[PDB]
């Protein structure tokens, strides 16, 4: 009956059936993203009404829809057309994957090209890239792919071994037109193979790894009810699920004592971008919006037991739709668990002789995805003294190119020939805030230095300053690491027992942020990316950094146009949008395939809690 | 038979012996530090040679001494009286924790300022401090430790609730005079208790924690010889224990296919202060070096299984010295065991049809010590991939002061009229690199932007940049969050399959370093600490960043001067020493005891393997 319930296939069913009895749904049509939408502020009438959003794509070149339904009331809340010249396309489509390549096998543009390198076209894969927007007029309005080559030498060979460089293509994937194709030379097919299972590479496998067991004899900790409501050492939560977004965390709260005190509305990663730092014609156009373009839900992979997950493991299986409306399950898509965590607290005291220690440990909710050669784990922490984290997981396959003779300084050589271009994975969270409540406010706490004289005779002063944020004109923030800069999100209606707003601490990483040219396409499509935190004032419809449509729109939309209202968000209902990224120069380690590297970011309770939230820990 | 052993208690025993003969070691003298030094640059003739250095205390007022012996030959090898008003002052030893107490129990100045405070002296503790240099003429050449004191209401009570504050008191622990009583005013003594195991306090201790149960049903994947030389995964290391830094680590190496490829000769956290940012003249004088004043090795505990060290366990028990010469086991001081860590590597691939995880694990060295109201656990980690890291987990509880009426810029008030003032706690980790061998450099890398414009007509190209540090006046450097600063440490000499140098990347956390006035005492007994990365040429005698003698020093020892040589360190044997600390302004959830915060560095390898290291990992 909760309202943050995971979809389930038969409401997936009835959209489909709706929208098939309303003229919607007709055989020309697909779905390009399909999802539920929250509960409005407010929703304390308990009138269940479950609306689902879809994006309608039409295969006939007609106008794209999007649509709101109620699946409760089976009906159409409402219907517009889109005009994709002024508001974007829609997202890439599974079954767009194959089209680049099948058309452009027969353009004689491509097949010379081809036979200039003696490549058979049989064995020539071509990825389907996003195009963004560049100076290409014609693209203006219609649904383009770019289109860069890569060679199966087998049919179980990794082709991101074999990039054909010097060479893209441009395609229309409504009319089926292969729009332009650009050779700008020949550049030698890197020979050696990347296949990273092949025992001529991987020599002979480690004897030496004894097992590492992991059980819990009693079973796990927390509990699961509804489907999808978590309770686990004081924290309360619902785990939801978007095509587009990945997992979603719902109504994160804790019980202190006997009342249930909400610290976040909503948390997810609301985009992630990956630009590209090779200046050469053939990738200078590549910025991959993997959530935004591709929608990272959908690739959720199928988690192993013992492989993907480890322990005593609880999976959700989430439902999506097709393209057509029909249920798909991703079995065993997202992975819960608990997990020790060392030292909690530790106390030897000279004084009093108690010896004192106690463990710690952490709930673990995860998904994985696969976006072309990128893979992506997203991991959500809850810890047991109040601790929230989240932790961006890379791996997968590099993204390659040739590597020039004499050298590139945007490029590094992985192998003979073989280069990988420089580039960012970039995320924005979106943290839609609610410590003890909706009335919130933000502030910018600085270490403040101070300089030896009267009242600091020793020169060994230093202080912090705060600084509230009031209206959202001033709430574009960066980091500051010199400065140990963090952000304090408050509540001051809610006070502790010391007669301070309770409030929690956001620790960022402090990694760069976009690095491509403030006048660049990139810069101003992903314009979330250059600066480190934003505060906006909550509203139904600013659910993404980029706004509703990222594919082939020309740039501005998302959270320049949201802050230019230039809101009042000081103790109001407030959504903290934080930018966090890796910078990657790939290194010889990353290939054949990656070994994992991390990004995140942590919330830590900053007097939250009347004292140490974990005094009632017991000692093992 | 290796060098690299730890001492033996039949060592210790000998060096009694030694000194006895020698007439160094009478009735009145104290081992205030004692410890086996690493064999010398070209130990190839291995004949052994067991050195070790100890510093003699004199309890009668005498110089103290340094001497150096050799077990293997049963000499003395140097014994040089030293000038403690020259060169510093003997770290603090453990019998005189209890003598500040005894000593200012019986002046009639203290007695007093307790009697106006209506306190039983038999009921205040007062904590064994280390004095620093300040304004005091009369400290010069003279062993003195200064006092706070709190208050215990019972044998079991935390003194940490109650501190006395507007009170302190200055001791000569050698002649046995109270020097100096400082009263400037009555504070009300916080009354509430912070004792973290009262069940009033606590409440119910939670029912619903589930075991956790790791287990290796086949014991471990290390093996241990010679009693503290590791082989794990590819990894080979010495692990050592000195009193004064506590766990060091030699001889780290990497199995790479036949050769044993050298990483990191010794790995040591050599220095670690404590400065406090209170101006108050009751504690604007305390910076607490607990390594170089206290020796953390020698305050570390006894870890137990199940509650500090979970799973399957191996565990060395250091020997160290007494006061008189004696061995003194510490059981269980050193916990080892690997964990499994998550996902290593992990791709879906859209053309191949291949799926590929494989999971991570890291070894994990690690102790616990306790000074005073500080516990820090010290954690080595090795991971399959090649990365090193290293990690200090902060705990115990806030060393306390009243919470003034009208607030504090320099205090957070943690209960009512409790306060803590504001610290740091700064890290040195000295690094003996010798990646491939001794012949090192180390290289600044910055990401660089690059403009909009000719080779960069899309605005999206970023490179990056190396400067090699060529001389030791050029090799103090700073951090840069923004531009993405690392070190890059390399063998010019040494290339991969590339032609390219190996190397190692240094990745640092990018926190605040020393916030002190530049002019203050503290900024010139701990200049390390004003900067992020300094590297020096090596020498035998070049061991601690703040000197051989640290207690009452005047300043300006240690690496200040030793960078004053300005040595080549272009293609030499180098020694990189890197300063990171946390900055701690007290929240009310660190009290009544503090959960562990945080902080390290990691070295990831750049280019220094052919290819992916882990490519023979098996599937699990
Ligand atoms: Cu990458
Ligand atoms: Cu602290
Ligand atoms: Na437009
Ligand atoms: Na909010
Ligand atoms: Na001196
Ligand atoms: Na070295």
């Amino acid at each position: 009956a909760s309202p943050f319930r995971l979809a389930s296939a038969g409401e997936i069913s009835e959209v489909q059936g709706i929208l098939r009895t309303a003229g919607l749904l007709g055989p020309e049509k697909r779905i390009a993203y399909l999802g539920v939408l929250d509960p409005a502020r407010g929703a304390g009438s308990e009138a269940e009404d479950r609306r689902f959003r879809v994006f309608i794509h039409d295969v006939s070149g007609a106008r794209p829809q999007e649509v709101t339904v109620s699946v409760t009331n089976g009906t159409v809340i409402s219907a517009v057309e889109l005009d994709t010249a002024a508001t974007g396309e829609l997202p890439v489509l599974e079954e767009e994957f194959e089209v680049v390549e099948q058309l452009l096998a027969t353009d004689e543009r491509w097949l010379k090209a081809l036979a200039a390198r003696n490549l058979d076209v049989s064995k020539v894969r071509v990825a389907p890239l996003s195009a963004g927007v560049f100076e290409y007029a014609e693209e203006r309005g219609r649904r383009i792919l770019r289109g860069l080559a890569f060679v199966q030498d087998f049919p179980e060979d990794s082709a991101w071994a074999h990039p054909v460089d010097g060479l893209v293509a441009y395609v229309d994937v409504v009319s089926k037109e292969v729009t332009r194709v650009i050779d700008t030379g020949v550049f030698p097919v890197p020979a050696e193979h990347g296949n990273y299972t092949d025992p001529e590479l991987t020599g002979p496998l480690r004897t030496t790894q004894k097992p590492i067991s992991i059980t819990q004899p009693e079973g796990p900790s927390f509990t699961v009810t509804g489907g999808n409501h978590i309770e686990w050492e004081k924290w309360s939560l619902d785990v939801g699920f978007d095509v587009r977004e990945g997992v979603v965390l719902h109504n994160i709260a804790f019980r202190d004592g006997d009342r249930l005190r909400p610290i976040i509305n909503r948390a997810s990663i609301a985009e992630m971008v990956v630009p590209y730092g090779d200046p050469s014609p053939i990738r200078s156009w590549q910025n991959y919006f993997d959530t935004g373009e591709y929608l990272v839900g959908q690739y959720a992979n199928s988690l192993e037991l013992g492989c993907d997950c480890l322990g005593d493991i609880t999976y959700l299986s989430p439902v999506i739709s097709d393209a057509f409306g029909n249920p798909r399950e991703i079995r065993n898509g997202i992975c819960m668990h608990e997990e020790d965590w060392g030292i909690l607290a530790k106390h030897s005291d000279l004084w009093s002789g108690i010896n004192y220690t106690r463990r710690n440990r952490r709930m673990v909710i995860s998904f994985f995805t696969t976006i072309g050669n990128y893979d992506y784990g997203f991991y959500w922490y809850l810890y047991l003294d109040g601790t929230i984290e989240f932790e961006a997981k890379a791996t997968g396959v590099v993204f390659t190119s040739a590597f020039p003779e004499g050298g590139s300084d945007n490029i590094s050589q992985l192998a003979p020939g073989l280069g990988a271009p420089f580039h960012q994975h970039i995320f924005s969270a979106r943290l839609d805030m609610a410590i003890d409540g909706f009335t919130n406010r933000v502030e910018e706490e600085d270490v403040v230095r101070q300089t030896m004289g009267p009242g600091n005779e020793r020169g060994n002063a230093f202080s912090r300053k705060r600084t509230v944020l009031t209206r959202e004109s001033e709430a574009v923030r960066e980091a500051d690491a010199r400065t140990g800069r963090t952000w304090i999100i408050s509540n001051p209606e809610s006070k502790n027992r010391l007669n301070e707003p309770v409030g929690y601490k956001l620790h960022a990483h402090n990694q760069p942020t976009l690095l491509a040219d403030p006048g660049s396409s990139i810069a101003r499509r992903a314009a979330f990316a250059t600066k480190d935190l934003w505060v906006t004032r909550y509203a139904d419809d600013e659910r993404y950094p980029t706004g509703d449509f990222v594919n082939q729109h020309s740039g501005g939309a998302g959270l320049p146009s949201y802050i230019a209202q230039d809101r009042d968000i000081d103790g109001q209902d407030i959504v903290v949008w934080h930018t966090f990224g890796l910078t990657h120069f790939p290194r010889v380690e990353d290939w054949p395939i990656m070994p994992v590297d991390t990004v995140g970011f942590k919330l830590r309770p900053e007097g939250f809690f009347d004292r140490s939230p974990v005094l009632d820990v017991p000692a093992n």
